[PDB]
């Protein structure tokens, strides 16, 4: 089962999935190391090859630090990585079904972890349930993150920033020129990502470079105009230079630091990332996207609002309490284990660790419009007000803006509403539907009956599933068969969502408005 590439020959191995076969190839390299004097610069092409490629297990992970505050727990140790750590990492993974489909479509995952963390070998990135089930073709690549992918020195080619973003747009290249010899279909490919992934979607839909490296975009919990999402070209400069003071290399001559930077182990590197910025939070993005020049070429807000992106359907969404994560990783009074009842004085002190650099006028703002009660007695007002605080800031608010700006100029847009809690899901109750717990639905794995999961969430699976590939497949992310409720387009009027959950699926409009217009119009002057 041999597959011969554009660089050479790459063998693969085979997947018994439901009484069938996926061919997974697992580490397929698509762009030379990046190590020593390609350290930071943009991914270099890769040299051919003229053995079999062994694709038969995940590669290198690239560089990262490690969440280590719920030692032993999966609800987090899911999440890091699980493989080897290295500067080695460009790699990608491609799970096509058997027999080798003739012109599948193909779905390329990008994954998130804040632009600091991630990788495409984690389980709840299998991509052969795909496979198996839709007939797609799954490619998911690992990209460079943190200060090795994102440290900027704007015009520098030694460290231009945005290297991560670059990798991930070699690879959809790769699939570009070679995903025909696996059966795939070049002119089909949807990106998928959720959380920096899905800001990373979005942000190849601007990108002249990626416009035509795919065909339709679906975000997940993420999109480049949400506040963490891009750096300022002021504060990738401040950053860059307080790493080179942590780690000795501060030099007048600006590449003489890159090149004191490159002598460094990437522990040195990764150890000072932390404190690059003065205040962090639980969402700190130390090192991410940047307006390099080169792959965003103005402020992306600016391209957004004037209609200045690839012109395609996107299907985008949010889960029900994408904020309640964040608020164990911090804030005072929270805790996976216990209910979290705070008070009005450590809601107040919570928003000043997630609002740190805020005036204290923006910071009652907020308390302002998220503590009119529908009940003052209610123990819990502010345990779930700090948690939508988080929640609508960093990410419903600004998909909800994005897809409205998006669907501005002629596109159809599809907006989702994830609201089912997970029946294997390890953190506690109060946290309800996190952050980044609809993708294992997304992939398939409440499929494997083998599992613990419900039977009703077999068929949310199963039809989430239908949904994206359908979307994949025909830009229309209904499903036709089951009398299932149908999926309306986005329209900057009416602002129609389909709620996904167990129960039954509802078509509802303006999702958060009133929290929104604060976070959208309000909060952005203070
Ligand atoms: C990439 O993957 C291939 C394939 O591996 C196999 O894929 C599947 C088909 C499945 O069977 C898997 O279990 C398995 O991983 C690798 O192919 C193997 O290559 C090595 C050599 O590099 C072979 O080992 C040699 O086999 C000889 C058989 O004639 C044997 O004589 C060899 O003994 C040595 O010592 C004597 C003493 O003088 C010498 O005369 C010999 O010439 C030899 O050096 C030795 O056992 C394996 O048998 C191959 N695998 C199979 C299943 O046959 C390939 O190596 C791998 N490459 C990389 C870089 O990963
Ligand atoms: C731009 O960076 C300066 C300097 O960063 C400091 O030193 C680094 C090595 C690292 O340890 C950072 O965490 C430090 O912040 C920032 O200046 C500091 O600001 C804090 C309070 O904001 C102050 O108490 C320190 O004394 C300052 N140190 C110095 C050397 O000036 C500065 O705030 C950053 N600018 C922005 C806009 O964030
Ligand atoms: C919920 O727990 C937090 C966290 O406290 C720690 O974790 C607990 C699960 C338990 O193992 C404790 O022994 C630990 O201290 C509590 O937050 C602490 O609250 C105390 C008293 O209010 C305060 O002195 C500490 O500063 C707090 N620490 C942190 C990190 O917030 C919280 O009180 C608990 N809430 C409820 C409702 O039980
Ligand atoms: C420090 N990180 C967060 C921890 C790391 C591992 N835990 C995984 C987890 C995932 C979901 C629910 C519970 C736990 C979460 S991060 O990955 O570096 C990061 C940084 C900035 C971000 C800004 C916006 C959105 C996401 C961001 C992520
Ligand atoms: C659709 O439903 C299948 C089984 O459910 C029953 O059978 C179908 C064919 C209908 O005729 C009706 O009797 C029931 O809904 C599932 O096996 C199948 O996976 C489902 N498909 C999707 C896309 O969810
Ligand atoms: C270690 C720990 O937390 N254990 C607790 C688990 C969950 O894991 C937490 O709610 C989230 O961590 O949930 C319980 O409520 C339960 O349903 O029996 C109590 C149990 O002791
Ligand atoms: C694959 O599909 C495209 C249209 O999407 C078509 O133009 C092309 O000829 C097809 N090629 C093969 C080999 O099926
Ligand atoms: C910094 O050093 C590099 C080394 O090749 C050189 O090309 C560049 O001109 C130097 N810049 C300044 C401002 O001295
Ligand atoms: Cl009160
Ligand atoms: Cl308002």
């Amino acid at each position: 089962i041999i597959i011969a590439t554009k660089n050479g020959k790459v063998r693969g191995m085979q997947l018994t999935v439901f009484g069938g076969t996926v061919t997974a190839f697992l580490g397929i390299p698509y762009a030379q190391p990046p190590l020593g004097r390609l350290r930071f610069k943009k991914p270099q092409s890769l040299t051919k090859w003229s053995d079999i490629w062994n694709a038969t297990k995940y590669a290198n992970s690239c560089c990262q630090n490690i969440d280590q505050s719920f030692p032993g727990f999966h609800g987090s140790e899911m999440w890091n990585p699980n493989t080897d750590l290295s500067e080695d990492c460009l790699y990608l993974n491609v799970w096509i079904p058997a027999p080798k489909p003739k012109n599948a479509t193909v779905l390329i995952w990008i994954y998130g972890g804040g632009f600091q963390t991630g990788t495409s070998s984690l389980h709840v990135y299998d991509g052969k349930f795909l496979a198996r089930v839709e007939r797609v073709i799954v490619v998911s690549m690992n990209y460079r993150v943190g200060a090795l992918g994102f440290l900027a020195l704007p015009g520098n080619p030694e460290a231009p920033g945005n290297m991560g973003l670059f990798d991930q747009q070699l690879a959809l290249q790769w699939v570009q020129k070679n995903i025909a010899a696996f059966g795939g279909n070049p002119k089909s490919v949807t990106l998928f990502g959720e959380s920096a992934g899905a800001a990373s979607v979005s942000l190849h839909l601007l990108s002249p470079g990626s416009h035509s490296l795919f065909t339709r975009a679906i975000l997940q919990s993420g999109s480049f105009n949400a506040p963490w999402a891009v750096t300022s070209l002021y504060e990738a400069r401040n950053r860059t230079l307080n790493l080179a003071k942590l780690t000795g290399c501060s030099r007048e001559n600006e590449t003489e630091i890159i090149k004191c930077l490159r002598n460094k182990d990437p522990q040195e590197i990764l150890l000072n990332e932390a404190f690059v910025v003065p205040y962090g939070t639980p969402l700190s993005v130390n090192f991410g996207p940047t307006v390099d020049g080169d792959f965003l070429t103005d402020m992306p807000d600016i391209l957004l609002e004037l209609g200045q992106f690839k012109k395609t359907q996107i299907l985008v969404g949010v889960n029900k309490d994408e904020g309640t994560a964040f608020l164990v990783y911090g804030a005072p009074g929270f805790s996976k284990d216990n209910n979290s009842i705070i008070t009005r004085k450590e809601f107040q002190e919570g928003l000043k660790i997630f609002f740190p650099g805020v005036s204290e006028f923006g910071k009652e703002s907020i308390l302002f419009h998220y503590t009119d009660w529908v009940d003052d007695q209610r123990p819990e007002n502010y345990r779930e007000a700090l948690g939508d605080v988080v929640g609508d800031y960093n990410f419903i608010c600004p998909a909800l803006e994005f897809t409205k700006k998006f669907s501005e100029w002629g596109n159809n847009a599809f907006f989702y509403y994830f609201e089912h809690r997970s029946s294997k899901l390890p953190w506690p109750e109060w946290m309800g539907v996190m952050h980044g717990y609809e993708i294992e639905f997304v992939f398939g794995l409440p499929l494997e009956r083998r599992d613990q999961y419900t039977k009703a969430e077999e068929i949310l699976s199963r039809s989430i599933v239908k949904r994206w590939a359908n979307f994949a497949k025909y830009g229309n992310p209904q499903e036709t068969q089951n009398q299932s409720t149908s999926w309306p387009v986005f329209k900057s009027t009416e602002q129609k969502y389909l709620t996904l959950n167990t129960e039954s699926t509802r078509i509802m409009t303006k999702l958060r408005a009133q929290q929104c217009r604060f976070w959208t119009s309000f909060f952005p002057k203070v």
